[PDB]
């Protein structure tokens, strides 16, 4: 599909079987997802952003589907204030900004 | 143009007369350039991202070039980590995230 920006760029993703709703971001070089008790195993880690930085746990090898399209990648689970895609799964999705 | 994400979205933009790199960011909602002299009456505000908020100088309708395309609004400067093209701007340029 081809996404307009007059409005945050939100799609549906599905994730260890729930189905949740994440923007897709162009400056993010991480996917961030709100805090779930995601199984298997995780290491610690932190990111940062406008503002500083918050803990997170890593996740690696998940898979995820992001508006009907699969990708395995790394997804940092955390208090964030919204579930963001970052680069590392659009890449994997075909994505493009054009102009 | 086309822009892949492999690699951050990093393009030339010039504002106040002086040349800057910035990320285009659809996860942003405005624009956030680092601190600099930018002549014109600027107003105080708040704005947050990941790690928190932080206190921005409000620029209302200024010009700037972003990969040689012409834009004319709203610029907040402040401590960010990087300069970021937000969707006010990315929607003048008339770009759009395909997949
Ligand atoms: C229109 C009026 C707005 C008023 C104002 N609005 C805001 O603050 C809105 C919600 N904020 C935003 O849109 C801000 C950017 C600032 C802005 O646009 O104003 N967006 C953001 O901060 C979004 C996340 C987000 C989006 C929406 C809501 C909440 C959070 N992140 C943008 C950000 C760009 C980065 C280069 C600094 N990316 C990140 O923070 C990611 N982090 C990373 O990718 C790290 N690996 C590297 C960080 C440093 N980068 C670098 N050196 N290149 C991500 C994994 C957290 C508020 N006061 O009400």
């Amino acid at each position: 599909p081809q996404i307009t920006l007059w409005k945050r760029p939100l799609v549906t993703i599905k994730i260890g079987g729930q189905l949740k709703e994440a923007l897709l971001d162009t400056g993010a070089d991480n996917t961030v997802i709100e805090e779930m008790s995601l199984p298997g195993r995780w290491k610690p880690k932190m990111i940062g952003g406008i503002g500083g930085f918050i803990k997170v746990r890593q996740y690696d090898q998940i898979i995820i589907e992001i508006a009907g399209h699969k990708a395995i990648g790394t997804v940092l689970v955390g208090p964030t204030p919204s579930n963001i895609i970052g680069r590392n799964l659009l890449t994997q999705i075909g994505a493009t900004l054009n102009f």
